[PDB]
C-alpha cells in the first residue's frame, strides 16, 4: 500500500486499497504530496499514467465538507469524460459519507440541475462539468461558486485553445475566490499554450515533458477464421481488438456474436448514449470481447485486458505502442498479436522494432505456452 | 464570360461556360494570370471563394498532353476531397479528349491502381491523390513522376504540419523534377507554417490574408405540424433544418420520410461511412431536405440551399449567423425561419438583433410572397 506514505485520511487510503491501487505512478509521486498543500499545479504526463487520481485524491484530502457549499470545481472538454471523472470521485469518496458530488453537462433540462443543487441530499461539495452548462448555471445563479477553494481544468490545452470554452471557463473562473488552488492537466502542453495557462496560476509547480508481442503474416480473407481460432485457443480474461474503420468494427462484431463470441463495439458514428452503454458493459465484465477503432487506442484502463489483437495495423509506431498498452496494466502480464496482411503492415512492423527494441516474433505455428502470458 | 480575358484554350473557355462560371473571383483574378506562366504560387483565400478553379484551370492551360506521362500531381488531406478535386478536373477537361485524369487513395487494392496506370486508355496525365497511397505508388514504381511539371498541394497547412503526410509528400516531391511549378493553397496559412511551405517554392507569388429572416413563436408540440405546413407552402430548392441533438435529428427525419417529405440526416453518433453517403446524397440533389445538428452549422456550401429553418434555436448568436449562412450562398436570395418555443429562444433571439442590426420579424400569419425570397 504505497499511497499510505502520503499520509492521507484513513477513509481515503481505505478506498484507494479497494480500487486495486498499490503503487503510485511517477506523475502522482511528483504531484500529489505538494498539491495537498494547496500549491498551484501545471502538470504534463503521458497518456493514461494516472493524472485523474492526482487531482481527485488531492482535492478529496484537502476537502473539509461544509453543507450546501461548493468547494471543488473540475472542468473537462467532453460530457462523457465529465461523467467518467465524477465516477472516479465516487469511487475514492466511497468511505466519506459527508462528501456529495455532482456532474453537469448539456443535453439535459437545466431546471433539474437547479433542483438537484438546492436539495439537501444532493447539494454537492464537488462539481464536475463541461464549460457550457456550468457557465449557464453560474450566470442564472443556480449554483454559488463564492467559496471554491480548488479549481481544476482537465485537458486544459484543449479547454483554453478553443475560444468558446475559454470564455465560459473564464466566466466561471471569475465567480470564484481569487485565493484558491488552481490545477491543470494535459498530455500535450505545447510551448504556445503554456503562457495562456500561467494567467490562471500563481507560482505553480510545473511538471513538463511483461508484454509478449507477436505478429501473424496472413491475407485479409484469412483474418476472420484465424481470429476465431485465436480466441478459442488462447486463454485470456478480456480482449480488445483494434480495427482501422467503423464499418469493419460493426461487421466484425456482428460475426463474433453470430459465432458464439459475445462481443461489443465502440467507435465514432454512434450515438453517445450507446457508446457509453457498451463501454460500461465491457468495463464491468459483462462480455469479454471488445472490437473498437482507435477510440480506445489510448488511455483506456481495464484491468482484465490481458490480450490485445491488432486486427488492422496502424500507420505509425506511436499508436501501436498505445494500442498494445491497453493490456497488462500496471506492469502485469499480457499478450499482443498483430495481423500483417499487406505491404505497410510489414514496414510499420519493421519501424516498430528499431524504435523500441522489441523483437516481435512471428507467432509460432505450434502455438504458445499459456504460462508465458499468465 | 469574364474568364475569356485570361486568353485560355477555346476548349477550356467552352467548358468554363458550361459550368455556369461567368465572373472570376478575386483569388482567381489575382492568381490565374501569373500562374499560367509557371510561376510558383503560395495562396491564401477565404473558405469557398474558388481556390480549386485556380490550380485546376491553370494546370489545364499549361498542360500539353504526352501519352503515358504524368505531368500534374495534386495532393490533398482527405480521400473524398481528392475525389471531389478529380471531378473538377473532369468537368473543365470536358472538351479536351486527349486529357486523362485519375485519383488514388487508400481503401482500394493497390494492384488495380497499377493496372489502371499501365492501360493506354487510362494512363493519366493528371493525378490527384492522398499522400499515403501516392507514396505507395512511387516507392513500388507503379507510377513514374520523372516528368512532373506542376506540383499542387491543396490544404497545404494541414498536409505539412501532420508529419506522416509531410514525409510521404516529400518522398513524392523528390521523385519529380526540381525545375517544376509548385502551388499551395489553404484558407489558413499561419505565420508558423509559411517558412515550412517556402522550402518547396522558388521566388513564389504569395497571396496572403439577400437573406430574409423571420421567427415563429410556438410551443414544442406544434413544431412538427408547423414545419410540415411550412415545407408544403414555401417554395424552396433545398432546405437545411438544424436541431439541437442527434436523437431529435433521427426522429424528425423519420417522421419527414413517413409524411412524403423525403429527407436525410447527418450528425455524430453515426458511422462515417453513412455520414458521408448522405452528405453526397444531399449535396448531389437526390433529396431536397436535410436535418442535421450543428455538424453542418458552419462552412458547408450547397448552392441549392435557399431555406434554413432553426427547428431548435442556438445558445448564442454566433452559431445562429453561421447556421442561416448555409442559405443564400455567394450573396444570393435566401430565407431563414427560427422556432421560438421557450424562454431562451426569446433572449437569444433578443441578443441576435442588437449584434447584427437585423429586425427578425415575426412570420406573418398570412404568409410571405414567393417573390420576396426567389
Amino acid at each position: 500500500t504505497g499511497f499510505k506514505d502520503f499520509l492521507l485520511k484513513p477513509e481515503l487510503s481505505r478506498a484507494i486499497i479497494d480500487c486495486g491501487f498499490e503503487h503510485p505512478s511517477e506523475v502522482q509521486q511528483h504531484t500529489i504530496p505538494q498539491s495537498i498543500h494547496g500549491t498551484d499545479v501545471l502538470c504534463q504526463a503521458k497518456s493514461g499514467l494516472g493524472k485523474t487520481a492526482v487531482f481527485v485524491l488531492s482535492t478529496l484530502q484537502q476537502l473539509d465538507p461544509v453543507p450546501g457549499e461548493v468547494a471543488v470545481v473540475v472542468i473537462c472538454n467532453a460530457r462523457e469524460l465529465a461523467y467518467q471523472i465524477r465516477n472516479e470521485y465516487l469511487r475514492f469518496s466511497k468511505y466519506m459519507p459527508d462528501v456529495k458530488t455532482a456532474v453537469f453537462y448539456g443535453g439535459t433540462p437545466i431546471s433539474k440541475d437547479a433542483e438537484l443543487l438546492k436539495n439537501k441530499d444532493t447539494a454537492p461539495h464537488i462539481v464536475v462539468a463541461t464549460p457550457g452548462r456550468l457557465k449557464a448555471l453560474v450566470r442564472e445563479k443556480y449554483i454559488d461558486l463564492s467559496h471554491v477553494k480548488n479549481f481544476v481544468i482537465d485537458e486544459c490545452d484543449k479547454v483554453l485553445e478553443e475560444l468558446d470554452m475559454r470564455r465560459d471557463v473564464q466566466e466561471i473562473f471569475r465567480a470564484t475566490p481569487r485565493d484558491k488552488q488552481v490545477m491543470m492537466f494535459s498530455a500535450t502542453l505545447s510551448q504556445e499554450i503554456r503562457p495562456i495557462c500561467r494567467r490562471f496560476l500563481q507560482n505553480p509547480l510545473e511538471i513538463f515533458v511483461g508484454l509478449q508481442q507477436y505478429y501473424i503474416k496472413l491475407e485479409e480473407r484469412e483474418k476472420n477464421r484465424k481470429l476465431a481460432q485465436l480466441l478459442d485457443d488462447l486463454e485470456f480474461n478480456q480482449v480488445i481488438i483494434f480495427v482501422k474503420s467503423t464499418t469493419r468494427a460493426n461487421e466484425l462484431t456482428k460475426l463474433l456474436n453470430a459465432s458464439n463470441f459475445p462481443a461489443i463495439t465502440v467507435h465514432g458514428h454512434m450515438k453517445q448514449e450507446e457508446r457509453i452503454a457498451r463501454y460500461k458493459a465491457f468495463k464491468d465484465f459483462e462480455k469479454r470481447i471488445c472490437v473498437s477503432t482507435d477510440v480506445f487506442g489510448r488511455g483506456i484502463d481495464i484491468e482484465r485486458i490481458n490480450l490485445a489483437i491488432n486486427y488492422d495495423l496502424t500507420n505509425e509506431a506511436d499508436q501501436y505502442l498505445h494500442r498494445v498498452g491497453r493490456a497488462g496494466r500496471f506492469g502485469t502480464k499480457g499478450l499482443a498479436i498483430s495481423f500483417v496482411s499487406s505491404k505497410e503492415d510489414e514496414e510499420v512492423l519493421a519501424k516498430i522494432q528499431e524504435r523500441f527494441d522489441v523483437k516481435i516474433a512471428e507467432f509460432p505455428e505450434e502455438g504458445i505456452d499459456p504460462s508465458t502470458y499468465l
